[PDB]
Formats: C-alpha cells, sequence, structure tokens
C-alpha cells in the first residue's frame, strides 16, 4: 500500500471528511472503523476529534487499500494520515470509533486497529467507559 498527497476542503465528521485529491473534491469515509453519528452518544467528540486532527495537519495522506476505492455513495474509501498518523488507529485507540465494516480485499489494516481497540477497551476509553 502507499500514500497519495490531498489537501483539507473541510471536516464532515468522525469518520467522513472532504479532501482535494488529484485536483478533485471528494468525500472520503475511514475504512475499518465506525464512528457515532453526530447526534448519538461520544458522535460530537468523534466528529471534535477528526477534525482537530486533519485541521491541525499540515501534511494530509490518502491511502487507499487492494479493493474498492470508492464506496455505492461515491465516497472514497481510504486511511487517511495527518502527519503520518492514521486518523483511523487514533480514533479507535482513543475509544471514538470502533473497528467495523471490515470487508475482505479491503482490510490490509485490520489487526493493527482491532490492537488498538483492545487497548482503549482495557483502559474503558470513551466508548467502552
Ligand atoms: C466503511 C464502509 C462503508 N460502506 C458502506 C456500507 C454501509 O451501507 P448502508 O448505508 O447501506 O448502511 C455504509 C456505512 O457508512 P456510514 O457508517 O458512514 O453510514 O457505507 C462500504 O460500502 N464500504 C466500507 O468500507
Ligand atoms: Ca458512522
Amino acid at each position: 500500500l502507499h500514500k497519495e498527497p490531498a489537501t483539507l476542503i473541510k471536516a464532515i465528521d468522525g469518520d467522513t471528511v472532504k479532501l482535494m485529491y488529484k485536483g478533485q473534491p471528494m468525500t472520503f469515509r475511514l475504512l475499518l472503523v465506525d464512528t457515532p453519528e453526530f447526534n448519538e452518544k461520544y458522535g460530537p467528540e468523534a466528529s471534535a476529534f477528526t477534525k482537530k486532527m486533519v485541521e491541525n495537519a499540515k501534511k494530509i495522506e490518502v491511502e487507499f487499500d487492494k479493493g474498492q476505492r470508492t464506496d455505492k455513495y461515491g465516497r472514497g474509501l481510504a486511511y487517511i494520515y495527518a502527519d503520518g498518523k492514521m486518523v483511523n488507529e487514533a480514533l479507535v485507540r482513543q475509544g471514538l470509533a470502533k473497528v467495523a465494516y471490515v470487508y475482505k480485499g479491503n482490510n490490509t489494516h485490520e489487526q493493527l486497529l482491532r490492537k488498538a481497540e483492545a487497548q482503549s477497551k482495557k483502559e474503558k476509553l470513551n466508548i467502552w467507559s
């Protein structure tokens, strides 16, 4: 897998963000995670978390997996990095997302995120409190 450049257009919620990718605006859905919706418990904190992560980053990168690169809603499916740190993994580590929507062939970082979820649960963070 490899990292490609992108720039923030707009923070949306915990697991979606608007980025410019090869010069085109695009909504990205974070692979392998599920944040609560804004109106749900920890939704606002998930949105705040992702928003600050991507807004403070001097360098956003997108990393496609080996499978489907856009979902049925036209959203990009990727791992998103903010100054080399994976937003997907950071949300799970902080208990602001659950490992989820694990589909065969788009699951390269599954065990890395499950390891983060195990530590978050151990610490009873946020969703696991
Ligand atoms: C994360 C992810 C979601 N999706 C689709 C499945 C879900 O379908 P449904 O809309 O039919 O429930 C939806 C979940 O996204 P959200 O959690 O953003 O709603 O997005 C994929 O198809 N591939 C993926 O990798
Ligand atoms: Ca969600």
